[PDB]
């Protein structure tokens, strides 16, 4: 079962499987993304389709990005299923 | 009355009063704005109060600006009375 598989994963490579478990807890399941979204990100004018389940698909796009405030925090306006969504993110470049 | 004032304005300086009439038709009444808003515009992080009538005031702010598409058109996300508003504008710099 899946228990044996998890026990093998932890018994073979402990540190990276623990990192993988933390990442999967944090950001759900991202193995369904493409290379372009996974490695680069979102661009403006481009719609992406991500398959969650059979008949359950998500349509993701970008709208705009604001310059950072006195903190290192920026706000990104995106589109999910045709609805606007603001997301607060940290820009590690300006510290 | 106001008719005499309009007739004097048109009889003294026709071309600029006609431009002023077109501008007032296009953009309502903007004589209540400050020098900073009138000459420069809107910046991010600041909130402006504009008085329309006695007890009727408007609170204006900025959220973000997107880079122009294949056209010369940009979308500016602003805040009016605490509500998000997208405005489509033309950037004459890139033609």
């Amino acid at each position: 079962g899946a228990k044996r598989q998890a026990t093998l994963n932890r018994l073979l490579f402990p540190s990276p499987t623990k990192e993988f478990n933390e990442h999967r807890e944090a950001y759900g399941d991202t193995s369904q993304l493409s290379a372009n979204q996974f490695f680069y990100g979102l661009r403006q004018g481009e719609e992406h389709r991500v398959k969650l389940e059979r008949g359950v698909e998500l349509l993701i796009g970008l709208e705009a990005i604001s310059e950072p405030d006195e903190r290192g925090m920026r706000t990104v306006m995106c589109i999910l299923n045709g609805q606007l969504r603001p997301v607060l993110v940290r820009d590690r470049s300006i510290a």
